[PDB]
């Protein structure tokens, strides 16, 4: 390897993506990314907080892409502020629990992995110590995703090119905050003493809150999504621990591959697709009008009441032939 | 399209289709649909009740059935008995949310919306007035299906033209029904009063009751679906808001297309099939014995506990080469 | 079919498979299984017991490996000592609710039901009296799978042939123990006593358990599945009454029939899959690299807190151009 390119860099905040090219212009290359673990409280909604634990300090941990075949080299940091030990698990690497046994890094500590990305697809990494803390810092907000894009770019179900103009990575997290009796939520002075409560809620598989971007509204309203009509947009979404129903409201899915994995045919038209609790789906779609789409998980109870919302305001012309309001409400 | 024919289509209840030809016998056309939204309170048990929203009279909504290409012009009336707004969202639609921004109409108010329908696939149309209402609307009744039919009819996963002789339409809801301490079931006198408690009963994600045509029992006993042996039945099966696993108990899926989408590939020889909440699938079934079938959510708690048992009485001759019983029960 | 051979198998238990050919050696034969029904109470975990109805004496009930257009005989024994009523419904077969209807054995008694298996695929078999008996057998523990191969083997999505060396069934069931204020489970003398109790739990579509092989911890240290780097393992999963979504920790589904019906193309290189509750599923693996696997059902609760992990140790040289530690933790 020491023959192969080096190519070093810089993560960007979910739900977008660092810069990359859709067909690599190159051989294999040995990609290097840098993450530093950040506990703190983080704010899911209006009174609800969750002690999080989490990947450069965002929920979802931040997108990578490289290519098939390409190398990856993770430089993980758990600076000496945090409190406990973690690590990462990569889907989408090959042995040692996916890195993860390769990787255990306690609080000042650091650690380096290089793994092959021989597969193609996007997948789910996510933080794995071992035993109870593996469901316990997932659901603390320590999952990300890294996509690995066939050399020669996405193939629709036929083998045709498809691109996209954007990606957006939706990373829907559950979580399970701790309630007084009358529904409220409790709050902690660390992620440990939280603990047990936390098992008794995660013990009912009911989440308290089912979130994009890391909290009910991050990405409604001020934080809307945008875009404009004729754009094709790749939505990327990743649920580590629980299942979700991703829907465009107004839209659809124009090839999406639920299962994530890029040489698979990817399915047409679909209102509505399945993402597996424990990996990554995309769906490209392109827009045909504009006004406001919103993005969701179609439990429409976990995409409203518990978070699972995001909106995309999309400038462009109307089309009426695709859709015409024929007589206004009346009466 | 002042150019185009217009046809008038009468709905029919579900699980029942409206008469229509699976190869369209012509070229585009526009669809007229009226519905007359009825809020009343619906037996969903032995004593349970829900005050239930609906489109047509019915749980689920009424089946649709154009062809890909057609337009629909869907006549919307909330007559001024009525409490609240309503809307419609069809996910066969593209732009202002399904035609849910062009929509939204009070008691006293109708509206005529015109959309095209591009995409081939059985479809969820729900209400989706704003915000909390939309989940509420929902699990309230307010959701049913449109199929869009490829004008060819539909196809295998080789091409093959394959036809039904009959549809049945199996939509199914899940309901938040507020308990006593004791697990009896609240009632109330609107949509409106029941509201608060029916939230925290949905911010269980745990359904009171989930059932076939709106309620316990609608489809078994009495209410039992026909067929003869040599029939192909297409069972579309929609589930507006939480996932469902169909599976014809003594039968299978021939040719299933999970996602409901006709111009994907659908699989075959399935036992069990998977709704997405947000969704509807397709399953075509040619019944080979007589005798008394059952189509099921296969977490058989939803099914027995829950309400989520349809049956299925076929007439005809048995066939011993598929099964027999050698030695009857004995001892 | 007096004209047919005749073969009868002995079952071993599950996670294993009875010794079969892939790719059948014969034409058409007669396939003859036997089991007997044995109702005791089982241990899922420390302080966590079952009133368990099993069919083998095992749960999940043992695999059974036929081929595709062969006849299967099953042999049920209710033996005197039981307390139910019981019998089989086979999801590969076709009539009378799978052949529920026609073996239905009261103890001291016993059936035998021959059907055709028309359909490949690996398919649920599971207890199924009538009514509410219907999901409390199938949670109290009888359900297990048969495979039915394609006369000529798996096949992958051009039409190649492919072979496994082992096949591991992993059947994962959900429990439904009740539990005391605190938390603590209940235990009762037969499973008729704890019925009442049960259905309170199963009311909250929540188990309290979630097993591979019938207990927490079955296949995990002393229990770990084995295997050598370079061995195709076939993990057929099954889940009677809920769905999973198994993942191997590690490594990857190299072709996977989700649905579990092997006419249909598989898909590659998954993380994670989809089991339908009422279905199983078929993954296909090459193992690359040695040491510690999980595989599980990747909602990491479901996994971790309430069961649903099995550890593989894997034999083998390491390979450091699929991952290599390039810095260790250090600090
Ligand atoms: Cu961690
Ligand atoms: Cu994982
Ligand atoms: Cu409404
Ligand atoms: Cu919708
Ligand atoms: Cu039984
Ligand atoms: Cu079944
Ligand atoms: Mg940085
Ligand atoms: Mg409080
Ligand atoms: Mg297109
Ligand atoms: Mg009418
Ligand atoms: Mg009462
Ligand atoms: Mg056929
Ligand atoms: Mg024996
Ligand atoms: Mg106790
Ligand atoms: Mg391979």
């Amino acid at each position: 390897l020491s023959n192969l390119p080096r190519v070093k860099h810089t993560l960007v905040p979910p739900p977008f993506a660092h810069a990359h090219e859709q067909v690599a212009a190159s051989g294999p290359v040995i990609n290097e990314f840098e993450m530093r673990i950040i506990e703190k409280e983080v704010q899911l909604d209006e009174d609800a907080y969750l002690q999080a634990m989490t990947f450069d300090g965002s929920i979802p941990g931040p997108l990578m892409i490289v290519h098939e075949g390409d190398y990856v080299e993770l430089t993980l940091i758990n600076p000496p502020e945090n409190t406990m030990p973690h690590n990462i698990d990569f889907h989408a690497a090959t042995g040692a629990l996916g890195g993860g046994g390769l990787t255990l890094i306690n609080p000042g500590e650091k650690v380096v992995l290089r793994f092959k990305a021989t597969r193609a697809g996007a997948f789910v990494y996510h933080c794995a110590p071992g035993g109870p803390m593996i469901p316990w810092h997932v659901v603390s907000g320590m999952a990300g995703c890294i996509m690995v894009l066939p050399r020669d770019g996405l193939k629709d179900h036929e083998g045709k090119p498809v691109r996209y103009d954007t990606v957006y990575y939706i990373g829907e997290s559950d979580h399970y905050i701790p309630k007084d009796e009358d529904g409220t939520y409790m709050r902690f002075s660390d992620p440990s003493e939280g603990y047990e409560d936390m098992v008794a809620v995660m013990d009912t598989l009911i989440p308290s809150h089912i979130v994009f971007n890391g909290a009910v509204g991050a990405l409604t309203g001020e934080g809307a999504l945008k875009a404009k009509v004729g754009d094709n947009v790749l939505f990327v979404h990743s649920q580590p621990n629980r299942d979700s129903r991703p829907h465009l409201i107004g839209g659809h899915g124009d090839l999406v591959w639920e299962t994530g994995k890029f040489h698979n045919a990817p399915e047409r038209d679909l209102e509505t697709w399945f993402i597996r609790g424990g990996t990554a789906g995309a769906a490209l779609y392109k827009f045909l009008q504009p006004g406001v789409y919103a993005y969701v998980n179609h439990n429409l109870i976990e995409a409203v009441h518990k978070g699972a919302t995001a909106h995309v305001l999309v400038e462009g012309e109307w089309d009426n032939d695709l859709m015409e309001q024929v007589v206004a409400p009346v009466g």
